[PDB]
């Protein structure tokens, strides 16, 4: 194969900021002991893709989880939360754009480069959260 578009992303990532994600967790329901221990984290992502395959894993105190998944295709995954979510992630624009679905809820995660930053913006019913990532 070649380079794909979403090349971009591919590497180590760390978290460098954090803004409103306690607000956000609150938004989609997360308990208190888990926003509090989960909040603290600051997490490592690591990004790869082999084929049409991208896989994401983030790394943390709190817990270490992976999704593996092609554009557009419906996957399950279980979030670092516990919530067992159906998950579609689609790129647009050169932005990986992650809906999850559960009980009747939904939330969307978009992940961006901008500059050299791997910028993540976590949405849920009016509520933003801002997570930044560097390079490792
Ligand atoms: O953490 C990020 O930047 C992040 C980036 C993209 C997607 C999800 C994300 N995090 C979380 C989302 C919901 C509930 C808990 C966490 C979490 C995961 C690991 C460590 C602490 C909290």
């Amino acid at each position: 194969r070649g380079s794909h578009m979403c090349d971009a992303f591919v590497g180590t990532w760390k978290l460098v900021s954090s803004e409103n994600f306690d607000d956000y967790m609150k938004e989609v329901g997360v308990g208190f002991a888990t926003r509090k221990v989960a909040g603290m984290a600051k997490p490592n992502m690591i990004i790869s893709v082999n084929g049409d395959v991208i896989t994401i894993k983030s790394e943390s105190t709190f817990k270490n989880t992976e999704i593996s998944f092609i554009l557009g295709q419906e996957f399950d995954e279980v979030t670092a939360d516990d919530r067992k979510v159906k998950s579609t992630i689609t790129l647009d624009g050169g932005v990986l754009v992650h809906v999850q679905k559960w009980d009747g809820k939904s939330t969307t995660i978009k992940r961006k480069r901008e500059d050299d930053k791997l910028v993540v913006e976590c949405v849920m019913k009016g509520v933003t959260s801002t997570r930044v990532y560097e390079r490792a």
